[PDB]
């Protein structure tokens, strides 16, 4: 469940809290 294609579905660049 890396930080690599959740990033999209998030927010490109929350590798934080967010």
């Amino acid at each position: 469940r890396g930080l690599r294609r959740l990033g999209r579905k998030i927010a490109h660049g929350v590798k934080k809290y967010g």
